[PDB]
């Protein structure tokens, strides 16, 4: 349209960039997108372990997640049930190291008292989800953190070991740190009801896994895709923007989609500099400092599941699979990667065998995202403050858009935040090249 290589260049190919080529591909916009990895998904990760697929990263849908679930209707593709109903076993692991078995009907009235406890006020905070900042108590609510709400909730001991383990996850940090709002804002997406939000949690995949969804909107867009470049610079200029691969490539557009994560910004010079409010956040970055963990075990230990305390490593435990042919492949999500090195297979086991004690392990898998130069943290966390300002974060700065879970108005812990954001940037190109 003026003369360079693409119309537009899309920067990431998770679920934020496959929307965004695709909604701008099938403009009729010679769309290009640049992934740093030799693999695509980002922030998803579809593999195999002990025969089986699994997922390394965000897996989980459901019809309450209003843009995914267009996009499954679209693809048509199904969802897969994760058997997270009529648990065998379900333990406690405080802060200490001490395991606490609980009778699952116990433990699932237990954490239902704490989570209504704490999101009580989601209806009158949070009345229309897709527009956080609606309400005034929206905003001075994002001056407290979710542990300075936990601390005023009255709950046992069990209790607040739970809905601490649980915001501890969420977080991927320590709750002291963990923006208050945005958890509220999540269960408010969910229509404000403890049974409908949990649903969407860790219950239903894509049939074909999230590597299915991505290549459909990819094959959809007609889009060019390159593997392995990783873009080290922006430059505004000519009435678009020059674009610097990681080989000194130069790339010229009339238009950018920065879809990369916040935590990766600092790889990336800009010219000009981004806005202020832009910089914050970029320096403040994003909380969560997750990785995600597979361990094959002998023993048939059925369904299973596990809190445990921001202290210990094995914060969210799930069976992914069982029989006694197999034995149980265990699904292990860890809040910090600081509490356990997991690489290390003899730390690996010992931690395993302190939750569950005389059990063989097999094998592990195990995806580290805040080692990943392309992630360094896993989903998107706000801390204190950080939501109230999200607006700063999604404005398009001259011919550079931004979309990413980050930027998203909604479900900005999920695939269908990061779908969101796409379809939000296909539009602001479209305006840019109309
Ligand atoms: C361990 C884990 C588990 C999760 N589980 C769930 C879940 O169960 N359900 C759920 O809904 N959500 C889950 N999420 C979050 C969910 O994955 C995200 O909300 C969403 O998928 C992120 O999409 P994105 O496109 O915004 O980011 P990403 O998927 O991170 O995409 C960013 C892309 O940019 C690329 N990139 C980075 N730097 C450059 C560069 N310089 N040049 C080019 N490309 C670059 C990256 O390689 C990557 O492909 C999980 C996240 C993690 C980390
Ligand atoms: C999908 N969620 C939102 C942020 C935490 C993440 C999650 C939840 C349960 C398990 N593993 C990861």
């Amino acid at each position: 349209k003026g003369g360079f290589d693409y119309d537009v260049v899309v920067v990431g190919g998770g679920f934020a960039g496959a929307t965004a080529a695709r909604e701008c591909g099938l403009q009729g916009y010679r769309t290009l997108l640049l992934e740093a990895r030799s693999r695509l998904g980002g922030r998803t990760f579809t593999s195999r372990f002990a025969g089986q697929e699994i997922e390394f990263g965000g897996a989980w849908v459901h019809w309450l997640q209003p843009h995914v679930w267009a996009e499954m209707q679209r693809y048509g593709l199904g969802v897969v049930e994760d058997p997270l109903t009529n648990l065998d076993k379900t333990l406690i692991m405080y802060n200490d190291g001490s395991v606490e078995s609980i009778s699952p009907d116990e433990f699932g009235k237990n954490i239902r008292i704490a989570f209504e406890k704490l999101c009580h006020d989601a209806w009158e905070v949070f009345p229309r989800p897709h527009e956080p900042m609606f309400t005034e108590r929206a905003r001075e609510l994002d001056k407290s953190s979710v542990l300075d709400r936990i601390k005023t909730l009255g709950l046992s001991r069990l209790q607040q070991a739970q809905i601490n383990s649980y915001m501890a996850l969420y977080a991927g940090e320590t709750t002291d740190k963990f923006g208050l709002p945005g958890v509220l804002k999540l269960f408010a997406c969910g229509g404000w009801n403890y049974d409908a939000f949990m649903d969407t949690e860790t219950h239903y995949r894509i049939q074909g896994g999230t590597i299915g969804l991505i290549n459909a909107m990819l094959t959809d867009s007609g889009a060019e895709v390159r593997m392995s470049v990783p873009v080290t610079a922006v430059e505004q200029v000519n009435g678009g923007v020059k674009i610097k691969t990681d080989d000194d490539e130069i790339i010229t557009a009339g238009v950018v989609v920065m879809t990369v994560p916040l935590n990766t910004y600092k790889h990336i010079g800009f010219t000009p500099a981004l806005s202020k409010g832009k910089q914050r956040f970029i320096k403040e970055g994003q909380l969560s400092k997750g990785a995600k963990l597979y361990v094959h075990v002998k023993q048939n230990l059925g369904r299973v599941f596990a809190f445990a305390d921001e202290q210990q490593p094995l914060n969210w435990v799930q069976t992914h699979d069982y029989s006694d042919e197999l034995g149980t492949i265990l699904s292990i999500t860890i809040a910090r990667k600081e509490t356990i090195d997991v690489n290390d297979r003899d730390a690996v086991t010992r931690e395993v065998q302190k939750m569950f004690p005389g059990v063989e392990v097999l094998g592990t898998a195990a995806y580290d995202w805040t080692a990943d130069p392309f992630s360094l943290g896993a989903w998107a966390a706000y801390g204190v403050g950080q939501l109230s300002r999200l607006k700063d974060l999604q404005a398009a700065e001259g011919r550079i858009l931004f979309a990413g879970a980050e930027t998203s108005n909604g479900w900005h812990a999920n695939i269908d935040g990061a779908v969101e954001s796409g379809l939000r940037a296909g539009r602001e190109v479209k305006q840019l090249l109309s």
